[PDB]
Parts: structure tokens; sequence; C-alpha cells
């Protein structure tokens, strides 16, 4: 039982540049085992790292700034959790990785295609890999964005030991605004973990009572670590100054979803989505928050100096949130004297409405959320009944917009994640999952429900409820070629609930 509130949040450092001109900039970094201490009572952990560090080093770009980075492997070549043999079959090597600009506009082949990975020095490399160094134009929207090994078969494996880190592009146009800024706006990584004594990581190698069918190790549908980190402290606290704050709140964990309180009953100001800034901001007592989505938030301290507040969790993780554990997340001591008077500003009218938006649609898309079981027992979690591998059937045509309705008969809620694109949400509405299952048929129980306001703007990965159908609307573009849809529950992307997105032109 590890104490709550010992250690001091930290805040990962903005990577430097190698190089840097008016026309390019250019980043390495390089994935490496290394050691840090997640708590003041653990002996350090042996973590995958981009650069030595968990989280990663915080990337912080503008709008249209042309970026490149080098991704390297410097990793040992056998891993270090769990690798199950049988969920993926010219030997490949055992350790492969791939980064994805998580929400990044992206050419196909900078994107983290799951196929475009690589071994250590790109000694190997996948057949859909064609370059080391990945080009980001930003030609995008200021936002939160995040950046995740995504390689084919480890990606709940290669994220889970660490590799994660914050990618922000700032429009200069936002800057009017006087959001908080500066030291005043703090990236949140979220990741639970489960922690040994000796201080490893725990990361199951098979289900609880195994059937001795299964192979061992053998994948497990979902995980839920028993202590929360941010970034890369468990259960940290965070100094703050009595005024307005700015943070980004990612969800970089496996699976768990959290729900999100103030246990002073305080307020949110929600100004950002995966996509950017909302139309206007929003006030929140509370907030959902599903694996890869990112709440842009501010936080007002100004009436609570000296104050501790509690950053309090109400969903479970398989079972009930314990409140001595997994309801908490961080907490806020607001004894750190002004710096300077608070500029900042909290306003209403942030951006244009995606409604602002008339384009035609193209095409309408049904899918379901679905899967089957294999050889050994285990769910092996489906797009549309369609293995990664099957032939692409998701095809949409460069510039043009289509409809997704994404029809979820499961027992739980997937968050979706599209590559390239931000999206905007339609609706979603009840069905009769008894009636789906035995005919195909859908029979809606229920008038449809316009999203929440916190989805009014523009969304890349969207919680899909049970027993729903969600509707978003996308544009593709502006490039073409090969991308990806999946679950982002890793432990469901992985078996196999991922499927390739071609983006074509004529
Ligand atoms: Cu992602
Ligand atoms: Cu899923
Ligand atoms: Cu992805």
């Amino acid at each position: 039982t590890l104490e709550k509130f010992v250690d001091a949040l930290p805040i990962p450092d903005t990577l430097k540049p190698v190089q840097q001109s008016k026309e390019k900039t250019y980043y390495e970094v390089t994935m490496e085992e290394c050691t840090h201490q997640l708590h003041r009572d653990l002996p350090p952990t042996r973590l995958w790292g981009y650069n030595g560090l968990f989280p990663g080093p915080t990337i912080e770009v503008k709008r249209n700034e042309n970026v490149y980075v080098k991704w390297m492997n410097n990793l040992p070549s056998t891993h270090f959790l769990p690798i199950d043999h049988t969920i993926h079959h010219h030997e490949e090597p055992e350790v492969k990785t791939v980064v994805h600009l998580h929400g990044g506009v992206t050419p196909d082949d900078s994107d983290g295609y799951p196929e475009a990975w690589f071994s250590k020095d790109f000694e190997q490399t996948g057949p859909y890999f064609k370059r080391e160094v990945y080009h980001y134009p930003n030609q995008q929207r200021g936002a939160i964005l995040w950046y995740h090994d995504h390689a084919m078969a480890l990606t709940r494996l290669n994220v889970y030991a660490g590799l994660v880190g914050a990618y922000i592009i700032h429009d200069p146009k936002e800057k009017r605004l006087k959001l908080p800024s500066d030291e005043y706006d703090v990236p949140l990584l979220i990741t639970d973990r489960t922690i040994n004594e000796d201080g490893s990581l725990f990361y199951p190698s098979a289900p609880e009572n195994p059937s001795p069918s299964l192979p061992n190790p053998s994948i497990v549908p979902a995980f839920c670590g028993e202590t929360i980190l941010v970034n890369g402290k468990v259960w940290p606290y965070l100094e703050v100054e009595p005024r307005k704050y700015r943070f980004r709140v990612i969800n970089a964990s496996n699976t768990r979803t959290y729900n999100l309180s103030l246990d002073n009953g305080g307020d949110f100001i929600q100004i950002g989505s995966d996509g950017g800034l909302l139309p206007r901001s929003v006030k929140l007592n509370s907030f959902s928050l599903a694996p890869a989505e990112r709440y842009d938030i501010i936080i007002d301290f100004t009436a609570y100096e000296g104050e501790s507040i509690i950053l309090a969790n109400s969903a479970g993780c398989g079972g009930d949130v314990n409140p001595e554990t997994d309801a908490n997340i961080m907490q806020f001591r607001v004894t750190k004297p002004l710096a300077q008077k608070d500029e900042s500003r909290k306003p209403k009218y942030l951006a244009s409405y995606p409604s602002v938006q008339h384009e035609r649609i193209q095409n309408i898309r049904t899918l379901k959320l679905a899967g089957t079981q294999d050889e050994y027992g285990r769910p092996v979690l489906l797009l549309n009944n369609k293995r990664w591998h099957d032939p692409v059937t998701e095809t949409p045509k460069v510039g043009t917009t289509e409809i997704w309705s994404i029809i979820n008969p499961t027992r739980g809620t997937h968050p979706i994640h599209l590559h390239l694109v931000s999206f905007r949400v339609l609706d979603r509405r009840p069905f009769d999952i008894a009636r789906y299952q035995e005919s195909g048929e859908l029979s809606y129980t229920g008038p449809a429900v316009p999203p929440p306001p916190s989805e009014k703007g523009w969304k890349d990965t969207i919680q899909a409820h049970a027993g729903e159908v969600l509707r978003i609307a996308a544009t593709f573009g502006p490039y073409s070629g090969r991308y990806v849809w999946h679950c982002h529950i890793l432990e469901h992307e992985d078996y196999d609930m991922m499927r390739p997105m071609d983006i074509t032109d004529p």
C-alpha cells in the first residue's frame, strides 16, 4: 500500500531540437531501457523511455512548423514484458517499435503504421516501413497531441513499458485569447500501473485462473492497474498558485477509463477536445476520459488559496473504485506564491463551430464492433468481423466527407480512433442488442441524442457505448494513403480490433 501524495508531480522537459532553422526543425528521440523511481517508497523501476524518460519529453511546435523527428530504437533485443507469440503469424525480431503521433495530420509513411515497425538501429524493418525520419508538417489546428508506440501485436506492451509522451501544437492566433500559458499550462499524462514490491512493473502473462488450453504467455482482454500515475509518479501532488491554470489532460493508459472530478465539488472549464479548441468554453463538474482522449481544461484556483484539492475518479476498472487507491489521481496544493499577476483569461468564445462546414455526404459507412473466439478459447475483438490482415474495406476518397455509423452490440464501451482526421460527433442512439445479434436487424429503442457540449468540437478518439449506434462525420484529407482505425483499448487493438483505412486518390 503506497502512501498517496508524497511525491511532487514531474513536468517533463520540452524536447530541444538537434537543428533548427526558419525552414525546418529537426529532432532526435531514442527509445532506451532506463530506470526511474515511481514513488518515494519504491526501488527504481526498469522502463522503456523516449530519450530515457517516462513520460517522454514534451514536444512543442507551432502550427505549420515544418517538423522532423528521427525516432530511433536502442532497446534490448528481448522484451521484459510477457510476449504472446500466438496472436501474430523471414524471421522477425521479437522487439519492434514504431511511433504514432496521435492526432497528427501526417503523411502516411510518417504516421506510425503498425507494420512500419523497426528493430534496433533499423536493422530489420516491417513490410510497410519507408523512412527513418518522420515528417510532421503540423498543418492543423492548435491542439493536445501525444505520441506512443504503435507496433503490430506489441502495442499494449510497448506503451505499458513507458513509451508515451506529449506533443503540443500552438497556433499563434490562439495567443490573443490569453489562455494560461508557460508554467501555468501543464500536461497531465495519466497511466495506471501495477508495480511489484521490488519496484518492477507487473503486467499479466495470462488471464486469472487460466484454462490450461491457453498459451503462455497469453494476451488478456483488459488491463486494470492498481495504482494511478501522473507524469510518471504514483499519486503525486502539484503545488499551484492561487490563479487559473490550463491543463492538457491525456489518458495514456492501456484500458482504464477515468471519470474525473475535484473533491471539493469545484468545476473545470473545458476549452478543448482531441482536435483543438471547442467553439465555446464549457463549465463541467466532472468528465469522462477513455484511453487516448484529451481534455484541454482550465482550473481556477484563485478562490482556493491554502487548500488541498484531490483530482478524483469515480470510474471503476474491473470493479467499483476503491476510495483509498484508484479513486485518486493527484492532489493540488494551492500554496505556491504568485509569481506575477494572473493576466490569463477564461473566455467563452473560442473558435468556429464545426457546423460552419457544409460538405456533401459522399458515403455512409455502417460498422460494427464484434469478434470471434480463437482455438484456445480467447475472445478476438474485431471491427466488422474482419481481421487486420483481411483486405481493406474502409476506403474513403480523399477530400470527401463520410458519415460513419458505429454499431456496438458488445457489453462495453470502445474508444474508437481514426488516424489522420479529426471528426465531429452527430449523435448516439440506443438499439435492441438481442434482436441485432439474432437477426442482424437494427431496431432503435429511443430517439437520437446529440453529443454533450464536450463533444461539439473536433474529436479523434470517441467513446462508442454499449447498445448504441454512434454517428460521426469526417472529411478525409488532406493526404491520401494507407492509415488505420481501431479501438484504443490496447489489449483489444492488438487482438485484433484494428483495420486498415485507405484514403484513395483517383
Ligand atoms: Cu493513439
Ligand atoms: Cu475495444
Ligand atoms: Cu492508432
